[PDB]
């Protein structure tokens, strides 16, 4: 209508400009976006009353330059934890918060499109943005994305998710050929962008940088036209990532109507301008005009409703207090308790002995896009200092001037900042400590970031010699004493686990939350917060039990393919179709209270599964409790994982001896499993099993699917 | 034609008569067979002139009664290395030169059918019979199986392939439930089957035990009409393994045709006898006339040309001595060499110190109906005594005396034998053996049998801790000295090998070799031998490894189902795919001699492939190599294992220097996958990696399918 009258104006170049970015602001020759620190813009038409639409960063919270040459104002920002821990929550509700506090800043800011959130298969612990991906299963990581994008999107701008599609590692990202079977794709990787695009409809969609069976995913037809339209029905635009690809007017026949971010010739030598390319193949009709025009319909018919359309008057002032409360809840939630053996909460009195370099140089998040700049972001000590807490002062002071003694010493100052020596403190010193102090708190931190795979090596995925010398130190001298020792893990991704963990008394997984860490942090040492997080990942044992051994492709060093010969067996299906056992498996996680679940009634209608079980509060202390649905379906015709995750929960705060009353709906559908061609339900008998983890089943129940069902696409 | 004259002359009781055993002979009530010891006769009806047809275990050699009371003549058999062992020959042509011999005594003692090969997969190691069966690949398995089948039945005799299908454990076998995909079962389990019925058509199968999701496989119509006859076009008759099942009329309904052994009231107090039931289920329509046609028919069809219905004057006196000689040539050739630090084959002058109660307690081949009674068992010290090797008398006089000594004592006595110590000698002692010998040769033996699987315990899949005493003790002390250490593994099945394969220098796997093997063993000490035999099952680095970790099946004490989670990842399928490293991978083995493989040209003209290729001896000794072609399928639609054994071959004995041209057609249906429903040969380019092992690939090559090809069985 509004949409079809513009396009009727365009002239041939205008439509030419508006499915490509004008280069990436404020870099380069480039101007600033009136949005300084945006990460693109559209080209404006003035004409027909068309405004330059702003893009911007990221999954972390809206990324954009807190200061602006010669301007008294201030454009701060919320940094959120990040969405590993947002994952960890399990609660849909809260990430549906999360995306109206981004949302809301968004649009005061004068941003039309955020880009987020991403959710990508933690296919391997190795990647370098698994941080900012939800989770190893697709249900969960659809759901929480499709949670996260109605919060977004009910505030008058766009969510863009990420990436389309098996951008699972960092190596080799632009070039990578990633070989996957149909079924995989359909079973695992898609899979959660399908659930997101279908129940919560994003404005848009950003094509992966890798290429899919030999096709860059912003020019594979397949994907783009085949899959995300014909079959899912997706009614926004697709956006390339940042300078994907190799071929614009490729990009534009798949279905990638917008390519961003413009003016790719500026950082690779080889590349032409992208208009002046577009102009030239439909001057030769390598391009129609009808296939230009049904790119630019489906940018227009979204951005129409955009901010900058209705040159909507922002305010440039949203309310950083009340989202800052916001981030602080998820964080509460999405704390993950490991191992309690009798050491947490923290006793009132409790004289606390704080270890690690990381209790200052606290991990907010992780590098690269995803990356946020808040007004402040609140370390693990100064959390402790604000909320009063029992800490050893002399042993604070002791690592202040360590760290920056060190951080201005050649071999250990930013250039990225060098990982530090953590054994710096005699036996003799933490002998006294133990003497002084009531309880060792020991934080290890890592982290990640975009354009960066980690290894499986010692100060990565394992602790550095110098990190399992302090911990089997502290805990020897603490447990001399009759004394706890606690770890706070203060990481992006899993780490080795096993082989130090039985040394220490609790471990609380902290991963990286943003402004409000310590906060946080401090919280749940006293108690304050009842930790109901649980894992959105396996912990694997050791690296070598992970099932995508081919990470991150061959060759080795240069990789110029990666195929994913561990298939749909990928996180907990291989695990417990293979019975080799996690460290810490998928939806595992503690609470300082006790639950137990009860009164199972499955009902199955043949379009319906329903479960029903009653979860009541059984310990001393409020808290909630995260349920999870697995259903193992019958062996029958194909081979399937042992079971699989199809529905979940998060009940509300319990008090001692409340309970709650579940009932979660399953469609048949959801039941099915890809043989290649169609999706199938076979008939037979299925059993249901509700778990507090994925092997802590606590209620079992049979149902039955009478006739086959099948779906082709 | 002469079978349809028979029928029409038959009366109602005397084809249900035919369609049941005469029961068990000379057990119990019951007569010995005119073949005292075999394992079971049918109904004579000498009215129509038919004969009672005599059938006899098994797979090691003909199992009969060597003496007969008030009989001066003697009736002794080849006992032939277990099929483990003449699986790891990777010779057809042998294979088919075993079965020649067995089928020959067994034509001249007067029995009719032979109850071999055994055939199913080696899914775990634990299995118990798993030392009668070939393989963890159902294309060596199948291949193997033919080639013994046409061996046994150009004899004019027939042989039974069993067991159909899925027993691979014995513990519940004869109730637990063996749940299994329709793909596994396609892919791995009835695929073995598939090949031998149709590429030698055995005159009859044994149905197995077990039931097959929720269907005793004797009473199993999907299986042994569906599938056996419908679709594979089977022309033989099945016949029950003995006392299987639960109701004789659901048998012959199925496509069970001989009931065996029949009178199964008499070991299990709660069965009636089959005749009666029979009878009454045609007397009350519960059974047609036509269903028990269909069975005799399928009965007669066959056994009309057994020598016993021309009345075949037997000799009672086979060739003994000529298939002596086969027996040692497939154990020659069927050793297996998995480790030589330049310690094999020993010098001619070599003094060795020999090592294992094993040494004289030689184990043959496991227990139960796979088991034999040779005139003699050449133990691995008689052999090399025979030989004349250099060996330390005096140590041998020691162990003789051990022996016999607790063979008496109450601890150690027969019963089945107490497994006795293995560390009685002073470290003192062995100081003084290494100061006095050459090389060290220690036997470390393991025995199973039918009805017991194995443990995950020391002593069994793990050495005892007195063993591993022993061989550290041995090492170290040979060691001292610049002397070798070698360990002979006399075992059934795979054992644990990494705690210590590193403290000797020589392993050869000698598995059990029936009657010739101090013999064969003898000869490959001195290279006499050169060994060439190679893996058939994958050896895990520990059993935790295995993928087949249901195993035995729930409750596990009493296991009355068991599903197979693993699927189609069994055996290298397994290992490959999810890149757990073996201890020694499927196909491995060493050589005395080098080979070196080129000229590789594979062809594909769209219904055949043809993989070409030239080995050359290029080491100093004479000598065969196994070779083997793995395709690795396109990923496509469906999950795949890594790669898929579809050809192999072993070439002729090749002197330094001599070469061979390899020739192998493979047909364009065996690249298939099932997708549940279909086989499928997904378009794509596919790749032939010709390897010396699984994991050791000599050659790569590709070829391309064009178009996708179907088949619905
Ligand atoms: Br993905
Ligand atoms: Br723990
Ligand atoms: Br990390
Ligand atoms: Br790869
Ligand atoms: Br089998
Ligand atoms: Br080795
Ligand atoms: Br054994
Ligand atoms: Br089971």
């Amino acid at each position: 209508e509004k949409v079809n009258e513009i396009l009727s104006q365009l002239t041939l170049e205008e439509k030419v400009k508006l499915v490509v970015g004008v280069g990436l602001p404020g870099l380069f020759g480039n101007p600033h976006s009136r949005v300084a620190g945006a990460a693109g813009e559209t080209h404006p038409v003035p004409r027909v009353g068309l405004p330059a639409f702003v893009l911007a960063d990221g999954p972390a919270g809206l990324r954009i330059n807190p200061t602006r040459e010669n301007d008294e104002n201030t454009y701060y920002t919320t940094a959120f934890p990040v969405e590993i821990m947002l994952a960890s929550t399990w609660n849909r509700e809260l990430l549906e918060e999360v995306g109206k506090a981004m949302g809301e800043e968004v649009r005061e800011y004068g941003v039309d499109v955020l880009l987020a959130p991403a959710m990508n298969i933690h296919r391997n612990p190795l990647c370098g943005r698994n941080f900012e991906y939800y989770s190893e299963d697709p249900v969960l990581s659809g759901e929480m994305a499709s949670s996260f994008v109605k919060g977004v999107q009910s505030q008058g701008v766009g969510a863009c998710i990420k990436h389309f599609v098996a951008n699972n590692q960092e190596t080799n990202r632009m070039v990578v050929d990633t070989i996957v079977s149909e079924r995989a794709l359909r079973e695992i990787y898609l899979r959660g962008f399908e659930i997101a695009v279908k129940k919560s409809k994003p404005w848009s969609v950003m094509s992966a940088y890798n290429k899919l069976n030999g096709k860059y995913c912003s020019q594979n037809e397949w994907l783009l036209k085949k899959v995300l339209r014909e079959e899912w029905g997706f009614e926004g635009f697709v956006m390339s990532d940042w300078y994907a690809g190799d071929n614009p007017v490729e990009q534009l026949k798949a279905g990638n109507d917008l390519i961003m971010p413009g003016k790719a010739y500026q950082v690779n030598t080889e590349r032409r301008d992208e208009i002046e390319e577009i102009m030239e193949a439909l001057k030769e009709g390598k391009l129609s005009e009808e296939v230009l025009d049904e790119c630019v319909r489906n940018i227009l018919k979204v951005l129409v409703n955009a901010p900058s359309f209705k040159n909507y008057r922002y305010s440039n002032k949203p309310d950083l207090e009340k989202h800052a409360k916001v981030a602080y809840e998820a964080g509460a939630e999405g704390v993950v308790l490991l191992r309690n053996e009798e050491a947490l909460p923290l006793s009132e009195n409790s004289k606390i002995a704080l270890f690690g370099t990381g209790q200052i140089e606290t991990i907010k998040g992780g590098t690269g896009s995803g990356d946020t700049h808040p007004r402040y972001a609140i370390s693990i000590l100064e959390g402790i200092k604000e909320r009063g807490l029992n800490f050893d002062e002399e042993l604070a002071k002791t690592y202040e001037d360590y760290i920056k003694k060190m951080r201005e010493t050649e071999e250990y100052k930013p250039r990225i900042k060098p990982k530090l020596p953590e054994n710096f403190l005699s036996e003799k010193e933490i002998h006294k400590l133990a003497k002084k102090n009531d309880v060792a708190v020991i934080v290890i931190s890592r982290i990640s970031g975009e354009g960066y795979d980690r290894k499986p090596v010692k100060g990565d995925f394992y602790l550095s010699d110098d990190e399992t010398d302090l911990i089997k130190t502290v805990s020897r001298e603490f447990h001399e004493q009759g004394k706890k020792v606690i770890v706070l893990l203060n990481i992006g991704s899993p780490v080795e686990v096993v082989s130090w963990r039985d040394l220490v008394d609790g471990i609380l997984l902290v991963w990286q939350a943003g402004q409000e860490t310590g906060r946080i942090v401090a919280d749940v040492l006293t108690g304050r917060i009842n930790p109901s997080g649980k894992l959105p990942t396996t912990f694997p044992r050791d690296y070598s039990d992970v099932p995508s051994w081919t990470f991150p492709g061959e060759p080795k060093d240069n990789p110029q393919k990666v195929v994913y010969e561990e298939d749909i067996y990928v996180g907990y299906r291989y695990y417990d179709t293979f019975g080799v056992e996690p460290a810490y498996e998928f939806g595992y996680g503690l609470s300082y209270t006790t639950f137990e679940y009860s009164d199972l009634n499955v009902s199955f209608d043949g379009e319906t599964l329903r479960v029903q079980y009653r979860i009541e509060n059984t310990g001393g202390r409020a808290g909630k409790e995260v349920s999870q649905v697995y259903i193992k379906a019958p062996k029958g015709k194909i081979d399937k994982p042992f079971q699989e995750l199809k529905a979940f929960h998060k009940t509300r705060l319990l008090n001692p001896g409340e309970s709650e009353e579940v009932v979660l709906e399953i469609p048949v559908r959801d039941l099915a499993s890809f043989n290649g061609e169609e999706w199938v339900v076979e008939a037979g008998e299925y059993e249901v099993r509700v778990g507090a983890s994925s092997r802590n089943i606590k209620l079992k129940g049979t149902f039955s699917v009478g006739e086959e069902r099948r779906f082709k696409p």
